[PDB]
């Protein structure tokens, strides 16, 4: 049929748009013209990437589709991130393979099974009660400012400490890591443009593996015990491993919480009526509405390794699919009224967290608890809360963000 209604030359993956906006109408009249389409580059425009393109995924059935079948959707060949500075050197993304999240099997199947020692059921509910502990001081915290940047002083501490709590990172430590953990995202943004994430992540595996040399000589109520420990057939994160797990969690788990948060209550904000459901029930539905709304990762793609034809299209093998998580996550044809918010909305089959599959988000557990603990905090200490002026939002082009928000804790 015919082609999209989208100006020239759009790239779904332009940082200078999610600096602005979310291009919702655009995702929409892909899903409705053109549902996986070409999106191409112009030299050197690519981020990264100097392929000529891309093939844009809008419907979450071949979200799904692509996450399940990683035999053929390989995360290794280019990463997931599908934009980074358009000057990046090929070196510098390569060296990211060195992350669970940029690996194939069988290597990340190793790895993957290491580190669920450290996600168990058990030891996330370890950390609910500090959790909920930190989440009420947050908020009382805030509320006594009066007003102030919600992004700032409600949305960021939470899930760092999360990560904190989860490696067991001595509270002295704990601003060392928030800062390293801060210098990694954000590069293409003028307000970030001095960040070094380089240097950061050298620190933070020099930090790392200093850590994994301790703590197997003292065992700790941590899950970093578990980690680098050898079972019956000798299989443990080395000490470097250790490190770039922690890179990996330092990333994973920080902006991607925080601006769930951050969009969630922008939704409460826009939704009175769900807010004011929320306040008297605190049904933990939210949590799942409030990652479909808010979608942190807007994209992650895949690299064919052998042809394969994905709803009638055919992808050619060494060709890039980005999976727009952020239209899936309101395709009519799997969510009923996709773009009603509705905390109760049962069963949410949202890939905020990516598509069931090798790779699906080993924190979405721990995200979905911190989202709710610190949600019930906010209503027990600042209700009334309305916002004072405009969200201003990141510039990437896989990350939606927003970097301030100025709210009046008053109302
Ligand atoms: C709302 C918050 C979060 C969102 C939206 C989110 C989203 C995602 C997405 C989209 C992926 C890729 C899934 C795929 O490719 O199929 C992922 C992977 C991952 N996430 Fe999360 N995440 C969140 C919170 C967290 C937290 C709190 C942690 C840990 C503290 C975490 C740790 C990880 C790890 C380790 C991976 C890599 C898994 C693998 O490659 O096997 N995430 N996340
Ligand atoms: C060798 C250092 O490992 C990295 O670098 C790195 C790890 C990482 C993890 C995620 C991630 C996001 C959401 N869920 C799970 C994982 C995303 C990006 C990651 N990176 C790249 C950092 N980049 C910043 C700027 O430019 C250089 C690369």
């Amino acid at each position: 049929g015919p082609s999209p209604n989208l100006p020239p030359g759009f790239d779904f993956t332009d940082p200078a748009i999610y600096a602005e906006r979310l291009p919702v109408a655009e995702f929409a009249e892909l899903r409705s013209a053109a549902p996986i389409w070409w999106n191409g580059q112009d030299p050197g425009k690519g981020g990264g990437f100097h392929d000529g393109g891309f093939w844009a995924i809008t419907k979450l059935n071949d979200v799904k589709e692509i996450s399940r079948h990683s035999d053929v959707f390989s995360s290794y060949e280019n990463g997931v991130i599908p934009r980074f500075k358009n000057d990046i050197a090929r070196e510098d993304i390569e060296v990211q393979r060195f992350v669970m999240l940029n690996m194939d099997a069988p290597h990340h199947t190793r790895l993957r099974k290491i580190i669920s020692r450290g996600f168990t059921p058990r030891a996330v509910g370890r950390l609910h009660d500090e959790l909920q502990e930190r989440a009420q001081k947050i908020a009382a915290e805030a509320a006594a400012a009066g007003s102030g940047d919600f992004v700032e002083q409600v949305s960021c501490e939470l899930p760092l400490q999360a990560i904190a709590g989860l490696l067991g990172v001595p509270q002295e430590d704990r601003g060392k890591l928030f800062h390293w953990s801060n210098e990694m995202t954000g590069n293409e943004d003028p307000e970030y443009a001095h960040i070094d994430p380089k240097a950061s992540s050298a620190e933070l595996i020099g930090y790392a593996m200093k850590m994994a040399e301790e703590k197997a000589k003292n065992p700790a109520d941590d899950i970093v015990t578990q980690l680098i420990q050898a079972d019956i057939d000798g299989e443990k994160l080395s000490d470097d491993e250790f490190g770039f797990f922690v890179v990996m969690l330092a990333v994973a788990g920080n902006e991607t919480t925080r601006n769930s948060i951050t969009q969630g209550m922008m939704a409460f904000a826009e939704h009175p009526d769900q807010w004011e459901l929320y306040k008297k029930v605190r049904p933990e539905t939210a949590a799942d509405e409030i990652v479909r709304w808010a979608t942190p990762v807007t994209a992650f793609q895949r690299t064919a390794l052998r042809d394969y034809e994905l709803s009638g299209v055919q992808i050619k093998k060494g060709q890039r699919v980005v999976m727009f998580y952020r239209s899936a996550n309101f395709d009519e044809e799997v969510f009923q009224d996709p773009f009603t918010f509705n905390i109760l909305r049962n069963p949410n089959p949202h890939v905020g967290f990516g598509g069931t599959g090798a790779h699906y988000c080993i924190g979405a557990n721990l995200a979905r608890m911190t989202i709710n603990l610190i949600f019930n905090a906010v209503a027990d200490h600042m209700p009334d809360l309305k916002p004072i002026s405009a969200p201003e939002r990141l510039r990437s082009g896989w990350l939606n963000g927003i970097k301030h928000w100025q709210v009046d804790y008053t109302g």
